[PDB]
């Protein structure tokens, strides 16, 4: 709104107090968010003096009982307590002290309020020897921070001598061993190797604001999914709720996981899993798309990558989400699937489209008995199945069972034809009889159209018990019947057969011996449809 005429004259003081310290989780002191601070609105060329002695006055404790530690911002991303020498900066402006930072947040140390009443005054510090260090005490059983103070302590003490005040004040019994770790910056916990050094030498760069970070050293840690410190800052930087969708129901608002940016596909999958009391091999996951909501590519089973690859493209804007289905076989199964296409040609003569899915690596038998045992098969029947090939209405092959399905051709040209065996066919006489494949066509060969069968035939019988098996399994009337001819047909050259002088030898239907290549010939059906 309206600013006041000199309000570029005053600046923004944020004091925090200890007790807001308390219960923090994360890195630092507190949550910038979470803290509460008492404001002041303070002249920015008012001295240091000035308000130290009116915020002693204001909050309630004698100005020897009370100090001030600048929050400052470190190099590495941190914030922590810096020291103000109040009698030798006393004059300086706030605004000057405060690098012009406004707002400027300062911590305030007390005595405790009824220890004081003790007689207790706030202990001197020496700007040159001495150090304030903030301490915190991890529990890997509750997994949680417990802030433990802050003490004065001289540079030149020695890390062990300060074991007994984090185990007082971390309620241990005395001579507890204790692991120690420098609270460095999120993402870096750096342990205190020896204890027989002094403070200066045991942490790198010492400062006023530092934090020890102390816990028991204990075997029940190991019992923790977080046994050290290290880990749970660890775990806490990598931290991430996604959002779980099944993309399988619609506008499903979805459950939220809380996971880690460095999880590979199957502690993702674990965990998911659990949470929905499935297999986690009965799930499969899909990549996001980027620029928009909606599931993406699935994502293969054996990815390589980490749960951070799979959400780097969400904005800052964007809530977090992946999509994922539940399956009926295991996610290696359903990966290696092959929808096959295909006619089941049922004892009834008539087609029907059915969809098999056996494994991509599999075999013609495994198509068949798939095949199998979805249909029903004749009355008293063979109950032996075959895979034909067709292309423009003609078999062109029959397919032996130990063929692998990733031979078969792929061309959506080719329909595949499974059908029962007929009970002459199951075992002829090699001797005397064949099979040969019919077809229907009209004028030239070329024309082809219909159902084509394969049909036992014998040597020396009558052509007209051939056209009696042929018009049994065409089942039409024989007005029909009658106008059709009958012609051999080979590599584009058909003669046509006497339907009254019966001859039938194998050897006309028989290709050039030794080859089993080229196209044989087959017993074309002359009619129109």
């Amino acid at each position: 709104g309206p600013l006041g005429s000199e309000a570029h004259l005053y600046m923004q003081v944020q004091i925090v107090a200890e007790d807001q310290f308390c219960g923090h989780q994360g890195n630092d002191m507190y949550d910038e968010e979470k803290v509460k601070y008492t404001v002041f609105k303070v002249l920015k060329n008012s001295s240091l003096a000035e308000f130290v002695q009116s915020l002693s006055q204001t909050m309630g404790f004698p100005q020897d009982q009370i100090r001030l530690w600048p929050m400052q911002a470190r190099s590495n991303g941190t914030k922590r307590p810096a020291m103000l020498d109040n009698e030798a900066d006393g004059n300086k402006t706030m605004i000057e002290l405060s690098d012009n930072e406004n707002p400027w947040t300062i911590f305030l140390e007390t005595v405790d309020p009824e220890l004081a009443a003790s007689g207790a005054t706030l202990p001197k510090f020496d700007k040159d020897h001495d150090v304030m260090l903030f301490l915190k005490m991890y529990d890997p059983k509750t997994r949680s921070l417990n802030y433990c103070g802050h003490i004065y302590t001289p540079i030149s003490c020695k890390i062990r001598d300060l074991l007994p005040v984090m185990c007082d004040r971390a309620g241990f019994i005395q001579d507890t061993s204790l692991i120690l770790y420098e609270e460095v910056k999120p993402n870096l916990t750096e342990r205190i190797q020896d204890y027989d050094v002094s403070l200066d030498k045991a942490l790198d760069e010492l400062m006023d604001g530092d934090i020890i970070v102390f816990q028991k050293d204990d075997p029940e840690n190991d019992n923790s999914e977080l046994p050290t410190a290290k880990e749970y800052f660890r775990d806490l930087y990598h931290r991430v709720d996604v959002i779980f969708c099944d993309k399988t129901i619609p506008n499903d608002p979805g459950f939220v996981v809380t996971l880690s940016n460095r999880m590979n596909y199957f502690q993702v999958a674990k965990t998911v899993a659990q949470r929905l009391n499935t297999d986690p091999m009965l799930l499969q996951f899909f990549k996001s798309q980027g620029y928009r909501d909606g599931p993406g590519n699935p994502l293969r089973h054996n990815y390589e990558g980490t749960l951070r690859d799979l959400l780097q493209f969400f904005k800052p804007r964007q809530p977090k989400k992946l999509y994922y289905q539940q399956l009926k076989m295991k996610i290696t199964d359903f990966e290696n699937r092959r929808s096959f296409k295909c006619i089941w040609l049922n004892s009834q003569f008539r087609e029907e489209e059915i969809t098999l899915y056996p494994d991509k690596h599999g075999c013609v038998r495994d198509l068949l008995e798939e095949c199998k045992k979805a249909v029903e098969l004749g009355e008293k029947a063979s109950g032996k199945l075959r895979l034909l090939e067709i292309v423009s209405y003609k078999i062109i092959g029959v397919h032996q069972e130990d063929e692998l399905l990733e031979c078969l051709s792929p061309a959506t040209s080719r329909t595949f034809r499974i059908e029962e065996i007929p009970l002459d066919q199951v075992d002829i006489d090699k001797e005397n009889e064949m099979l040969v494949t019919v077809a229907h066509f009209h004028k030239e060969v070329f024309g082809t159209f219909g159902i084509p069968f394969l049909l036992r035939i014998h040597q020396g019988e009558h052509f007209r018990e051939v056209m009696k098996r042929i018009q049994s399994l065409l089942d039409i009337q024989e007005k029909e019947f009658e106008k059709f001819k009958f012609a051999i047909v080979m590599m584009g050259r058909h003669q046509y057969i006497n339907e009254d002088e019966y001859e039938v030898n194998l050897k006309d239907f028989e290709p050039q011996p030794g080859n089993m290549s080229h196209p044989r010939p087959w017993l074309g059906l002359d009619h129109f449809n």
